[PDB]
């Protein structure tokens, strides 16, 4: 049973693309190394991409390789620590009508592009995703919240879009909204927070990742993914609750395994 | 396909059982009426139980009836607004090792008793549950919330209630074998008012969660699936209170794709 | 030139219509008396309506009378202290798509009904309106104000009141065609207690806005125009509550240049 | 050398005069009893007036008696715990142009009336005044204190009370010529509970100021002069409330050098 | 080895002695019942005194009885939930120079009176004391806590109570010679609800400290020594309230090594 | 009628004396210039001392000169913006038993040294003092307060004392507590705050000085010293109230004059 | 009667061992100098170790020397200002199950190693320990608290452990939990705060140390250790209360002496 892991960490992005914004953070590379370390110790063929290395091309290509390499019975692990972005949805005039994205160094990866990539995996393959990131969401979230968060500021989001109109418009025209519930692979997406919350960027690792490492306790943790998740949220502040989302072909055996089994 | 709904609302409980605690709230009955109103307008055979009426016997019996009545294709709806309780887990020594419960007027309904009841439903039956409640959780939750009423029974009362009814809960705890919601034949879609590390706020005219549920539902003008319904609500909710979308039992993508209160596709 | 004033103050409403909500406040009647006192001293034929007396029928009729009585050169003064309501806008599906209203004792007066009434006044008539009230607005306003009584009906009650009176408001909403305040023949000068993104505070002896209005007016010792009057008030008001200066209808620079409560230049 | 003390305490006033405001407080009578107790133990002929008893007539008359009774060498002590009022200064147009007052049960005693009364005392007589009260001041004070009861009448009530008693206060304001406390023959030592830009807190068992005064006085065990007494109190007081040490009239260094409640050196 | 326990709980005191202060609380009687319940289940001959019953005479007499009854090897348990008082230390002039006390219904029990009583116990007797109370301390504590009920009598009341009972406390203060808890023959283990610079919170169903004590004790499922018991509690307690672990008298490592409520090893 | 003014401003002190503390501030020199500007425009022979220039020797000497120069009818003006210090009072073991001081560049000037200097002025001379400074006071003040204040931190106060034991002990043995009420000159001391408060150091001038300049409005202010004071406190926050203290031979005519008359 | 004192102060540690964390502080060296100054004035043979100098080897060796040098009647004084650490307890899977430590420059000194060292002292020897430090404790403490504290952040604690797995595991296997109540020497441990609190690092000395120096008032303090302690806590904020812990052979005469007697 072969396992492939992709640890992504970006504590900076190319200001030359994000309208002068560097999206500086200082614990995302640590999160990736820590996740990659756990994956390696679990028997994963790990590949780490740090900031400059975490570009659209490399990330898309890496995930693509995995989708082709592993098959029924294998498991793909994707962890990500970086900013969460939003690109305007020209489908309407709603000011808060946007598409969530991952702020990669090269540019933004639209959630649909990622979702589609995950849909290229085999049928009996387990896909485990850790996303210690968040999104600006709507003005209401901004209202409640207004210590740095892993969310690109709305001003930069729009400025980045304007500075790259043709680029994102093309991306938006290609891939479309995919249904994660209907994909072949059994996906388990554990994110750092809820859609109405923000993810905190600590000084040595994300708030979520830090607690993930604390309950995992260097491999001494005994339990299933559900228990793993419940044990983490128990330690987390009410304003930041990691989420446990499953998509694709249901696999109760997978959700019953130990958090990083291969 | 038909439908049976059970709206529960308790803005008070029997202090004679809860060690002198009345568990007063003033929006739970409103929540139940509002949920029952939506259910009735959707073609549901609704049954409402308000505080004194929401007892262990009546609730257990009502759910029991439903499990026997409806079958493949039908749908059962359970909504609940009240306090969330905790009874000591005499299995370990952990001060915070407890069992979550619903604080009914009569006494507490251990989560296992409810889970088991839900497991008595047919195979192709959809089970929709709304729980605008919360639990004290562990001291860590209490810690964060120490620095406006919440629908959670205070830990002191939880223990006091247990002590005052030792034999009662110990018997229940021993005659109620645990069960896995991911094994029940029916398709469970549980939407609660908050996360396990959060608390649910009791508003003056309806729960924070229920209030926003009614606002997006907009008297039946809402267009969309359960997932969209849920996402639209959380979007309006404060970061310290996020309703959860939990599915258990036999997966049913068609069910999660239906309109939030659908009886007939 | 003569003058008719209508001072409205409601520090309570009929719970029998507002789904059990009394909309209690304790400074609205004081606000009306104080406004009525100034109007009387200025040469106004004042009519005061306190809570129970401030019903849909009476308010609509009083304004109606005025519109017919006074003509070119005269001036109508309308002051209001009470809750601001919202009734669902069954035209769209937007959870926050609603119509602003005044919560009268009898029920809610849709902004359109008031706007239309103001449109029934003569051409050269000055219409001065003081509204020390506010509206729940959208969830974003609720969001900012989540992190002391405000004269806005809580959203939960707004919807509950609507549901409890479906046919009543639906009829009103269909027999009241919208109107543009910038088209009315009369010169409208609307001074409200706060901005659309703010809430109006209900003090213990008069509204925050009204209290400061009386303080700058200083029992008739104030010298200046309406604009100056307004600027002097906002200067004293907290940043989270800024009264607004809105003009509609046929422009009248001479009117906005007069002394705040002038009947005779 | 002999001594006469007047302890005033009003934890309520006549709403029939203050436009329906009762000015409720619950530590002013305690303050007066405590001050009267110290005065009695110091050899003072004390007279206590509690709320209903602390009227304009009685207070004016009592102080008047004292001014006539004692002479060179004697000492008059006046302590007061109640609300501080403000009546509009109809001399200017400034919204905040007002006259400070003491809110007696009967009505307000304009600072000038008190100042004049103090000016009726002999030349070598020491006048010790304790005022555990405050004033609303201007909007700026209100501003700072917007972001626990204070002994200041709310501005709304102040104006409402004035309007409801126009002729009464206007007469007083015209028959009470202003006076300079630095001209009176007697030696005035006025110690108030707070600064002009602060507010005085009303505790549950005595004013914040009075409470600390009693604590440093420690039942007569305090050794030191008035200045030291004052410095020791402020040292314990919060930065938002600092009692003031004001001297007026004919300077008397020997007096300010005596022990805080000395009748006989 | 046998055991005698005395559970004291006062959620009110005689205002007729405390200058009109009732010292109301609503969790002290619950604390006593809960402590008495644990003691009874541990093999203790428990005696409970609730408010009116917890008088100076009864408390002094009960402890006295115990001191005479049990001997070498036995163990006395004293738990107390009520207000902590302070009576002026007429020895110095320091405004904050006072003596800590327990506010019993009848009046205050000076710490020395209690300490002396504890000194009347045998040599090999273990004395376990739980005090879920606190003291006003000095102005510095008051300072920090100025920027939710606490079991400390307010300083104002403390002085007022003293003045109202001058002769009473002065007599007590002169007939109660001080004593050193580190000299008593018995082994004292005093566990209080907070530190000398902190205050103890009075919850709605039991003290903050007592509530957590019951939570770690988990109805007798707790395994460990007194030190571990204490460490497990403080771990759950907020930083502004840390229960203390104080030992006095003849050291007894075997005692501090026993299980928190051991009568028979 | 001759007037002499001394504007002192120290937005730094010698760390070589204050146990490594520089007592940095950035509005004290501005306060002095502003006060000196008003004094000059009022007919004052002004002398300004900025930080390095405001030493014990120079300040003592300047005030001394003035005391000898002017006489009956004249007026001396002293303004000060800097930190307020405290040196332990070895008269007892009280932890908070200390002597207030002005933190001059050279070292601390004990309040008694200043008070004594003020007592060297003629009988009919008016002494106007502005002190936009404060003192740490006792732990209770620290309690209520715990944006920078013009008060030397208690740790530095003690450290400075220890590092200069003989120096301050000698000073403490020489001059003693003086009675400001019995001095010949009529003194009016207006400080930035009360004894139980702290004085705020703004970015361009002290909180107190800033408001002093605002009511003075470039010489357009009409009124007496009392009115001047009342108008300022009216604008000041409740946590900072400037004080109006008079000492020496009473002079009602002086307190009745315009805030900076000569 | 000979006395030996060891003043330790670390306002930095080796990032090369603490996974890149420098554990910067700026008042720990001041605390040590101040404590060493008091000790010297009391007749103590003081030895000061500042940051780079406060290594595992030197500290262990210094304390060892003392244990051998002094005997019945003498007194050893140990003061420490630095970060408090925690190393995972592999005895179980508890996420918060850890061992408290002192973050020395070289690495962490497990509480057991220190406790054992203290147990090597004679029978009639008095051991006085001042620890102006704290520990992260459990998530509940973190919850209540979330101005810098002297506690190593949990993320760094785990990262440091992982980066030195073999090192700490070996230490954990050697020394074990010791009973401070049964040691020969009479120990008095006065720490800066309670187990459920954190110790504040001031700008010129710890919050605790600063108040210790204030009540001590340069040797003018009269009283016993208990009174000394009570006088300090009286001045301290409720969120930080120094503790008075006694272990080993009881010595009422010792606790009755003046705070720094020899």
């Amino acid at each position: 049973p072969k396992g492939i892991a992709l640890a992504l960490g970006l504590n900076a992005v190319d200001p030359k693309h994000y309208g002068g914004w560097a999206g500086k953070l200082n614990a995302c590379e640590a999160d990736a190394e820590d996740m990659a370390a756990i994956a390696a110790e679990r028997g994963f063929a790990v590949t780490t991409l740090m900031t400059k290395a975490a570009t659209r091309a490399k990330v898309i290509d890496a995930i693509g390789k995995a989708a082709k390499a592993l098959g029924k019975g294998d498991i793909f692990m994707l962890s990500y620590s970086g900013h969460g972005g939003q690109v305007p949805d020209t489908s309407n005039d709603e000011p808060d009508g946007v598409d969530e994205t991952w702020c990669l160094f090269d540019g933004e990866l639209i959630d649909d592009e990622l979702y589609a990539l995950l849909g290229k995996f085999a049928a009996g393959v387990r896909v485990l995703v850790f996303s210690d990131s968040c999104h600006s969401g709507t003005v209401v979230k901004m209202a409640y919240y207004n210590i740095r968060y892993r969310a690109m500021p709305q001003s930069v989001a729009m400025r980045t879009y304007r500075a790259n109109r043709e680029f994102y418009d093309t991306i938006q025209q290609k891939t479309k909204k995919v249904d994660l519930a209907d994909v072949k692979a059994s996906i388990l997406l554990i994110s750092g927070c809820q859609d109405n919350q923000l993810s905190q960027d600590g000084a040595f690792n994300g708030a979520f990742t830090g607690q993930l490492l604390r309950v995992w306790k260097n491999g001494l943790y005994k339990g299933s993914y559900r228990s793993f998740h419940k044990a983490i949220v128990r330690r987390m502040p009410p304003d930041q609750t990691p989420n446990f989302f499953t998509a694709g072909t249901p696999d109760p055996a997978f959700l019953k395994q130990r958090p990083f089994t291969v």
